[PDB]
């Protein structure tokens, strides 16, 4: 086990109780560096391990589509962790008040959590640190290369972060050891009841159409660790050979569809990369997929980790802030409100059909995710309003929302983060522009619109 994956958040006197794993971002039992590191520490202290998840008060800021997908994967996770004599405890409330209470009530010896560069996770760590006296560690179980190890600063481009990650791949890209079960079983409600009351609280804000029927379709992505692997195997055997040539065509189902499992941590990217590297296929398709799950996925964590204002206008590059400021007073072609963007009531049918795919499936195609956010910048009163509208609609309706990938993907489309300067236009400035005629020359836009009426 590599010691460069674990960081120390607070020193203190070790207790004589079970080692607590505060699971948050990585909700899986297999291939979860934070969970094996909690097991070896407890094996060294002659004590068992205990998994603790917190059902926060911010679950209503999203929708039912994310509340059911996450909880249904935990019901499978609770059954999974029990076979290895690893009990799980699901607390409801503020993590700062619940984790600090569980540590004192259960006489915890060492607290361990997974890594997440989001601001809400740093808020929980600050309150938890102030209420505990036991050692507190964090382990990067989401990236193949630890976020603090791949680079010591913010990388402004993908071509300057690529040789750093690939140079550290031979050391960190490795096979996972088997999770050892607890020697003996050690010494706050059912997840079905917490799902029934939570869905009841989210029902008045459900996404409906005019016929009062729900818009979300839950049969597109089944949640769980078992379903995550079956999607990975189907992509390797059916979709990866044609990925490099059909990844920018939204009319084809050629993407791996692993982001709802990668966001909630139901499948490990290191596990997918290991299966991808050992699969024989198109080298241009393998290179394109690894560039998406290794470079662009972990550079998003690098963005949110080294930029406190990753969701603001101040984190944009200097050339983009100067260009957007010189094109702010430009008369926009159209100005729609957040409700018109949410209901897909724009003059552009491609943007509306893209929004409908987001409303109905919860996972908009990767190429249309570019056109969807850039048109928000073109049809907003300011770049800041375009940031607020894009983030709100992205985090509310996307299954993989509230993730550093979306914040870095939105900052690319509006602020040009990890991009370069293009031809200067009005309103948008030197930000890369995607037109409706350009997408017609790339894929059948009529088929993508007719599919999402
Ligand atoms: C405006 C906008 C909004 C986005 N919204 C989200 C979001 O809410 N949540 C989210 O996790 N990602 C988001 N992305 C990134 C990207 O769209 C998705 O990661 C990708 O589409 C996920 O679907 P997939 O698994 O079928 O893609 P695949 O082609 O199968 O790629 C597999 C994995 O590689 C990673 N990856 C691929 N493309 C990107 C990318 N452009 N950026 C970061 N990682 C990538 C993802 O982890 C992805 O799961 C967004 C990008 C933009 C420009």
């Amino acid at each position: 086990m590599n010691p460069k994956r674990i960081r120390a958040l607070k020193s203190g006197k070790q207790g004589d109780g079970p080692v607590v794993y505060w699971m948050s971002r990585d909700q899986r039992a297999e291939d979860n560096w934070a969970l094996l590191f909690s097991r070896a520490i407890a094996k060294e202290a002659n004590v068992p391990v205990v998994v603790v998840f917190c059902l926060t008060d911010e679950f209503l800021e999203a929708g039912i589509r994310q509340y059911e997908f996450m909880l249904k994967g935990l019901q499978e996770l609770e059954v999974s962790l029990s076979r290895k004599k690893i009990p799980s405890f699901f607390l409801r409330g503020d993590p700062g008040e619940k984790i600090s209470r569980f540590v004192k009530d259960y006489n915890a010896g060492t607290l361990v959590t997974d890594f997440s560069p989001l601001r809400i996770k740093n808020q929980w760590i600050e309150k938890v640190i102030s209420g505990i006296s036991i050692p507190f560690f964090e382990v990067d179980a989401h990236n193949v290369v630890p976020c603090w190890e791949a680079s010591q600063k913010h990388e402004y481009a993908a071509h300057t972060f690529r040789p750093k990650l690939y140079a550290l791949l031979p050391e960190f890209l490795e096979e996972f050891p088997e999770l050892e079960p607890n020697s003996v079983t050690p010494e706050v409600e059912t997840l079905s009841d917490v799902l029934e009351t939570g869905v009841k609280a989210l029902l008045p804000e459900r996404a409906l159409l005019k016929n009062k029927d729900p818009l979300f379709e839950p049969w597109h992505f089944e949640p769980g660790e078992k379903a995550a692997k079956k999607v990975m195997e189907s992509f390797i055997a059916d979709r990866l050979d044609s990925y490099g040539a059909l990844r920018n065509d939204p009319t084809k189902n050629m993407l791996s569809n692993l982001s709802p499992y990668l966001h909630f941590g139901q499948i490990s990217s290191q596990r997918v990369v290991l299966e991808v590297e050992k699969a024989e296929s198109n080298p241009g398709s393998k290179k394109a997929f690894l560039d998406e799950i290794l470079i662009w996925k972990e550079i998003s964590d690098n963005f949110c980790y080294y930029n406190p204002g990753y969701d603001g206008f101040e984190s944009f590059p200097s050339w983009a802030k100067e260009s957007l400021n010189a094109h702010r007073n430009d008369v926009r072609s159209h100005i729609y409100t957040l409700e018109e963007f949410e209901a897909g009531k724009t003059h552009d049918p491609l943007w509306n059909a893209s929004q409908m795919e987001l409303l109905s499936t919860g996972k908009m195609h990767g190429y249309t995710r570019m056109y969807w956010a850039k048109k928000i910048l073109e049809w907003s009163e300011s770049p800041e309003k375009a940031l607020e509208i894009a983030i709100c609609l992205n985090d509310r309706y996307e299954l993989d929302g509230r993730d550093p990938n979306g914040y870095a993907g939105i900052a690319w489309s509006i602020g040009g983060v990890h991009d370069r300067a293009w031809g200067e236009r009005e309103v948008t400035g030197k930000i890369r522009y995607m037109s409706y005629e350009g997408c017609k020359r790339k894929f059948d836009v009529k088929l993508y619109i007719e599919k999402y009426s």
